[PDB]
């Protein structure tokens, strides 16, 4: 699913990301506008064999699995085809304990390069929140 902007930041509220960790919504946006352009759908693969799963492009080496990255985790206990759902539900549940692992949102390379400092409101405005 290739979501609106809007449509985005509407369910990433309903889910409770908003000023989750501190990070008011455009950020959330922002960081989903650059990691997969509001796809859900969205696969990358990293360098060391990992990949990057959905909307907000969670990393296989860390976070969910995939049964191909030897010696990673997966600490939001879920498939990484769960993280590629049009409900958003399972991305924001990891998203959630990623940006509590103590480097906020810095994890997102997308958001630390295009997102942070920036005015992130322009993400939401004129959304019906
Ligand atoms: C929170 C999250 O999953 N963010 C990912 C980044 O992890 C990912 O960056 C890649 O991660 C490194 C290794 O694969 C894991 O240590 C790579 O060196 C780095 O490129 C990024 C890739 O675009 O996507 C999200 O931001
Ligand atoms: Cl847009
Ligand atoms: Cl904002
Ligand atoms: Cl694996
Ligand atoms: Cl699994
Ligand atoms: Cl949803
Ligand atoms: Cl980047």
């Amino acid at each position: 699913k290739v979501f609106g902007r809007c449509e985005l930041a509407a369910a990433m509220k309903r889910h409770g990301l908003d000023n989750y960790r501190g990070y008011s919504l455009g950020n959330w946006v922002c960081a989903a506008k650059f990691e997969s352009n509001f796809n859900t759908q969205a696969t990358n693969r990293n360098t060391d064999g990992s990949t990057d799963y959905g909307i907000l492009q969670i990393n296989s080496r860390w976070w969910c699995n995939d049964g191909r990255t030897p010696g990673s985790r997966n600490l939001c206990n879920i498939p990484c085809s769960a993280l590629l759902s049009s409900d958003i539900t399972a991305s924001v549940n990891c998203a959630k304990k990623i940006v509590s692992d103590g480097n906020g949102m810095n994890a997102w390379v997308a958001w630390r390069n295009r997102c942070k400092g920036t005015d992130v409101q322009a993400w939401i405005r004129g959304c019906r929140l």
